[PDB]
DNA sequence: CTCCGCGCTGCGA
DNA sequence: GTCGCAGCGC
């Protein structure tokens, strides 16, 4: 290809800037390499392509008159949008590039963004995580020999951003620039064909921008809170070990399923219930007989909490010197089958719910272990959690129009406490969090295709009894099953399911021969038709909330922006985490009211349904100590 | 072979 | 290493 080193002659550089200021669409690729003496990232330059196999390299490390500050001035001049300039930038791994640009160059991009990976996921949510090699092979094969010059393109990291390759930063960035530009033109052609370009440019890419702002913010984390909770949990763990070995007369292994099987079903004559299964469903039923199953469940819960939540967060914590805080910086991921947004490194979505452990000799003492309490706002701030009240159920009500579901939605009573009251034959006010959560699983499973076998095994009852429960549900809420049958019919005639925004989940297995294959495909259809719609509504809410918060301004978009500027008082909302039906923000005090009215008004007014979207706003000094807000 | 769904992560074979 | 299993979250 033609790599044009624009920063080599002054006339060449000025003509390059002249041409660049005319373009309405161009690709961008950062050129990161190693710090000579160790190994760390260093932005050596950048690459721009606006057509053909020509990549313009903007060196940032040889006309001496082009001082680096002049180059940065022209860079910010070309990268910042103005009034109705309608520029569309194309970058691979848009969030990482935005973060690295803002943090290593002080450049806040303001143009419209187009990511090829997001387009690939939109065309097929079940597709593998797109790599530059995969995109080039599937959409721009004739230029694949370019990537044949190396093997780094086989990774999800940007080729130009991958400093590990023996190739130079310039060559990698140039190749990525041209390839991403042309492959994005092809992907845009396909998206326009399938009427999904709108959802790509108005919902998904702005959501990626909000995700980048979140990742720049990071969630605050208190280490002393984690220390205290971990000490209590380890004390209770040792107590559980000693008490269980006393109750068993010998030392078993809580991980060894055969050890506990021998202890329960043989040494203690506990009734099996094919048999000799030490699963959670069987131990929950056996808890009502001997204390040891409950102790094993508590041991497993505490061990999971302290090995898969405590230590990862304690290792992933970083100091934010400008804020005087210790924040956790997770990574976003939207490449999911149903459009939901998950997190990684660490998954602060999987933080355990609030549970209690009783310690003491005479009946113990209650000690609440809320791991979500170690997440706190900045000094003088407030965590603000806005939750969609029964989002998927309202979506199913708008779809199926089963008047019983609409009625029980209008009544305003916990349908899971209702299930548990019909289940255990108790009062709904007596249903605790554990039993209500079991009932929530029962509810959503039965709605999405739970079998009588698993329903009975979880309910602690027989198969033919859970069958009666399923038939009762189907007789009561009839429009739901009518719409489920219509959905399998539509996905069988069409071969795919379509969410509310028009996204497509391609499920060919709905016409498979194996009954399990067909059943799983039908269940995936009936699930995704609602789950992806919920994710889409959450995304629309998020992007409108961010736009509204940016309207009032007098506020830094992300934290990263404000610490980059400092190198000022905090005053505004800050995206920190997104539960799949609930948004979390970190609002400064003076705005905890205003921002709240922004989150509730947008979330309610994110999409028009036959059932109004109910939102519940809570404010607190931590994600664990949240109390309802007025708004 | 085998019957709610989406997701992550540590440990073990 | 790679993946499966089982723990948890929505
Ligand atoms: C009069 N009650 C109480 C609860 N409930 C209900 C409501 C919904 C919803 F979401 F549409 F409102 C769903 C379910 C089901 F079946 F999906 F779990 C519901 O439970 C059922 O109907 N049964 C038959 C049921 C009850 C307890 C179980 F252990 C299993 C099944 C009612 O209608
Ligand atoms: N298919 C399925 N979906 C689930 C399951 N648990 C949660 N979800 C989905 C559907 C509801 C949504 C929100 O989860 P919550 O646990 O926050 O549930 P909720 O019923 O919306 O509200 P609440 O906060 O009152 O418990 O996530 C589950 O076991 N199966
Ligand atoms: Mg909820």
């Amino acid at each position: 290809l033609s790599i044009i080193d624009v920063a080599s002659d002054q006339n060449l550089f000025q003509t390059f800037i002249k041409e660049w200021r005319c373009k309405k669409r161009f690709s961008i690729s950062l050129a990161c390499e190693k710090i000579r003496s160790g190994d760390d990232t260093l932005v050596v330059g950048l690459a721009v392509c606006w057509g053909g196999r020509d990549a313009y390299y903007f060196s940032l490390g040889l006309d001496p008159s082009l001082t680096l500050k002049d180059r940065m001035w022209y860079l910010q001049s070309c990268l910042r949008k103005e009034s109705d300039k309608e520029c569309s930038v194309v970058i691979y791994d848009f969030i990482q590039s935005y973060k690295i640009l803002l943090l290593s160059c002080g450049i806040s991009l303001e143009q419209s963004y187009e990511d090829p990976k997001v387009a690939c996921w939109l065309l097929d949510p079940d597709s593998q995580e797109p790599t530059l090699h995969s995109i080039v092979t599937s959409f721009l094969p004739h230029e694949l020999p370019l990537l044949e010059g190396m093997e780094t393109s086989q990774g999800i990291q940007s080729l130009g951003l991958n400093a590990g390759s023996e190739h130079s930063g310039r060559y990698r960035a140039s190749v990525e620039s041209i390839l991403i530009f042309n492959s994005m033109n092809q992907l845009n052609s396909l998206l326009q064909k399938e009427n999904l370009q709108d959802v790509f440019r108005k919902v998904e890419m702005p959501s990626q921008y909000c995700l980048a702002l979140l990742e720049l913010n990071g969630i605050g984390f208190s280490t002393a809170e984690c220390e205290s909770q971990k000490h209590i949990m380890q004390a209770k763990l040792d107590a559980i070990e000693t008490q269980a070995y006393q109750l068993a007369g010998h030392s078993f292994s809580f991980t060894s399923s055969d050890d506990i099987a021998e202890v329960l079903f043989l040494e203690l004559k506990l009734p099996p219930g094919g048999q000799f299964s030490t699963s959670k469903d069987v131990l929950n039923k056996l808890k009502a007989l001997h204390p040891l199953p409950g102790l094993i469940l508590e041991w497993r819960r505490i061990t999971n909490a302290i090995t898969k939540v405590v230590f990862p967060l304690q290792r992933e914590k970083c100091l934010n010197p400008f804020l005087g805080m210790e924040r956790i910086y997770p990574v976003s991921q939207s490449h999911t089958a149903t459009g939901r947004i998950t997190f990684t490194e660490p998954n602060i979505q999987n933080v355990p719910r609030d549970f209690e452990i009783k310690m003491g000799g005479s009946g113990g003492m209650p000690f609440s272990i809320s791991m979500r309490h170690a997440f706190v706002p900045f000094p003088g701030g407030s965590i603000l959690a806005a939750d969609y009240s029964q989002l998927e159920l309202r979506i199913l009500a708008h779809l199926s129009h089963d008047r019983r579901l609409i009625q029980v939605l209008n009544t305003g009573a916990d349908v899971f406490r209702s299930i548990a009251a019909e289940w255990k034959m108790i009062e709904p006010e007596s249903v605790g969090d554990d039993l209500r959560q079991q009932a929530k699983q029962i509810c959503y499973g039965i709605i999405y295709g739970m079998g009588a076998k698993s329903l009975g095994e979880q309910m602690g009852i027989k198969e033919n009894d859970a069958a009666c429960y399923i038939d009762s549900f189907k007789s009561r809420y009839t429009g739901i099953n009518q719409f489920m049958t219509e959905t399998v019919k539509n996905c069988k005639r069409d071969g795919f399911v379509q969410t509310i925004l028009g996204r497509r989940r391609y499920l060919p297995g709905i016409k498979d021969n194996n009954p399990y294959r067909k059943a799983h495909a039908e269940r995936q259809a009936i699930n995704t038709i609602v789950q992806g719609s919920a994710a889409d509504i959450v995304k629309i809410a998020t992007v409108n909330i961010q736009k509204q918060l940016e309207t009032f301004h007098s506020t830094f978009k992300s934290h990263g922006h404000r610490e980059g500027m400092l190198q000022c008082p905090i005053r505004g909302g800050f995206f920190i985490l997104q539960l799949h039906d609930e948004l979390l923000y970190e609002v400064a005090e003076e705005d905890v009211v205003q921002v709240a009215q922004i989150v509730k008004n947008e979330m309610e007014s994110a999409v028009k349904l036959s059932v109004k979207l109910k939102v519940k706003v809570k404010i607190g000094a931590s994600w664990g100590e949240l109390k309802d807000f007025d708004v």
